């Protein structure tokens, strides 16, 4: 399906055979470089927007985009080989197009658009990844020698946050099922705090699921603007508010039934993480919950499941961009304890775990 | 498996379900960026050589390599997540180490070392891949409009040729099995021409398989130097020779029983490809064979098999580096016909296909004469 090596043709177990087999497997990993390069170049050239507007043969698309015809065929067939675009082959030749699901992912301004991820890679991640050895040499450390938090800046998040909206629906449906099995129902009011809310999608999907709930997102000015616009598109604006500014300044509020941290703790240092956890505990209502949605692994750091394997890789993505980590269950439990909280649930999602915690006293 | 997404937790019915599912699959493809970055950084830092010398925990490796302890933990655990390095468990914890098979791939100077591929990526391919958009805009067409061959240069091949040695053994095993099944044997004299031989591994492995054969490798002088050294390493130097120079000149000799083109045609334009095929036919014994080993796909260009999917991607790798293609079976058949050859076999290998061609047996359906000549010139 995805394989680039016909492994059925790598046979034997002599030392030579095993070395050759490993070399092919390592080469296949190395050529994983090619997929973001192809996809991100296609984005830069306007390929996806053009295919959505009108399906096209490769020569026609090259003319429309002022590109070389042969190179465009090569690029389009590579995108088809990655299952990113569709292609019809009949007696008239080839026509390239987007499926509805691909359109949602590849065009700007849709709910699940990956354009912000493409742009994050182009502008931030790809130059950093080429310098990874330097950061490993020197450490993700500040001028005083202390661990630094992750370095992705608010202006970079303006793109990236929309590009990670796709994570939210599986996470929110898993969380919502558990909250309903926890006696939290529709028709009862509750207040949510979404710390570092990004576009606000996690909050906004909760608002759709729980029609009497309200939610408040904390994020920086320009991100809060994005989040309010998205709430309006989703029809939950009357129950979604933002509180713009650096969340380290406080002004979070109190009485929250749910405090959500999605994709926040991996940005922290241990010192900043424990502070955030204590802040969260202080704003909880009686019977409130903290939900951490993150790349979380056991201290053994064994890649036993896809979520564990992704967490170990995500830690490298954090180091690449200046700090943070994929923290361990044991670390979260330490932070919970320090904040007077106790972990009560762990739920798996496609690429994350949800940890739920509540006040012990 | 080695998936990075737990796809059992993604639904796929509604339009929103399916968009979310595709976005996770596309994201998984995008984060393929991270693996070469981690592996190539580890090479630059000396990780693989150090682990081969002495297995160590992250903190010990950080000390030995003058790196930060936490960042080294992050790097090594990522390599472990990619199955590139292993663990050995002690009563007090574990160390990282390389398996025997991984050592052969990750250390410099071994026969199957990927180091030359790491360095090709670092020096050439990484920066090119981020400029891919501008190369698609302009194409490989020269100032006069004609397509250019691939632009990877001799200085680049000094690293890359050793870094692709790993492809050769499965290919040579498959080729040799077909040669023997067809009647060839190693206790009779035969001559092989290896055009653009690189390190010479393909013809050197053939020389080990067929102990009375000889082989001549064609390449530029700095690569021929590598090939002669490797022939000595493999014990076949008495039957392996090189001829340095631009192989597009032709005049390759006479009487060759086998003319091998491994990883050559994808570098070509259609014009240079047909010229090479004609040079091959001109040097072939009456019963000789041409073997093309390349990224080859049907004209339907459908990603049905791994080899098809890799070929379509490899075409992009050629465009990335200035020219060439993953050519189709039908294009090779054009070139065989233009050279008086006929395809007789197609064989699959892990990431390639082998085409075998012999001298044609039947004449063109168009009789000799001016009309045939005019068709030829057009
Ligand atoms: N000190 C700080 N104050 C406010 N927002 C912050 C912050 N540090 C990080 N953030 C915000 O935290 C978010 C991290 S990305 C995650 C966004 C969202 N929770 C999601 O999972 O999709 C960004 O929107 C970023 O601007
Ligand atoms: N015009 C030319 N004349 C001579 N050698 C050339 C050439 N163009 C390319 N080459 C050589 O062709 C090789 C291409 S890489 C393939 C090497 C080998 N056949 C293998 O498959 O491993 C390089 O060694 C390069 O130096």
């Amino acid at each position: 399906n995805v394989s680039l090596v016909d492994e059925s043709l790598l046979v034997g177990v002599t030392d030579e055979d095993r070395a050759v087999r490993s070399a092919h497997q390592f080469y296949e990993r190395l050529i994983g470089l090619w997929a973001p390069a192809v996809m991100e170049a296609a984005h830069e050239l306007g390929v996806f927007a053009a295919l959505a507007e009108a399906p096209a043969d490769s020569g026609e698309l090259a003319r429309r985009l002022d590109c070389d015809a042969r190179a465009m065929r090569v690029l389009l067939d590579a995108l088809y080989a990655y299952d990113v675009i569709d292609r019809i082959h009949d007696t008239n030749g080839f026509r390239y197009l987007l499926s509805a699901e691909a359109r949602e992912c590849l065009l700007p301004g849709t709910l699940f658009s990956l354009v912000g991820k493409f742009m994050h890679d182009i502008n931030v991640a790809w130059p950093a990844w080429r310098n990874l050895a330097e950061v490993v040499r020197h450490g993700a450390r500040d001028t005083s020698g202390a661990e630094s938090p992750n370095g992705i800046a608010q202006e970079d998040y303006e793109s990236l946050v929309g590009g990670i909206n796709f994570w939210a629906p599986p996470i929110v449906t898993t969380l919502s099922r558990k909250l309903r099995a926890s006696g939290r129902s529709g028709d009862a009011t509750a207040s949510v705090l979404d710390v570092g809310c990004g576009t606000g999608l996690y909050s906004q999907l909760l608002l759709r699921e729980f029609p009497r709930w309200t939610a408040t997102g904390l994020d920086v000015e320009r991100i809060a603007t994005l989040a309010n616009a998205q709430a309006l598109r989703l029809g939950v604006e009357e129950r979604f508010a933002t509180r713009a500014g650096d969340f380290w300044r406080g002004g979070w509020g109190t009485g929250y039934d749910l405090v959500l941290f999605a994709n926040i703790f991996h940005l922290q240092t241990p010192a900043s993480a424990v502070r955030l956890m204590r802040h969260a505990a202080a704003c909880l209502a009686p019977d409130g919950l903290v939900a951490v949605v993150d790349q979380i692994v056991d201290a053994d750091r064994e890649p036993k499941t896809p979520q564990d394997r992704f967490a170990l890789l995500f830690a490298a993505s954090m180091t690449n961009t200046g700090g943070g980590d994929a923290y361990t269950f044991q670390e979260y439990e330490e932070w919970f304890t320090a904040a007077g909280l106790q972990r009560i649930e762990t739920l798996d999602t496609p690429m994350h775990r949800i940890l739920l915690a509540r006040r012990a006293t």
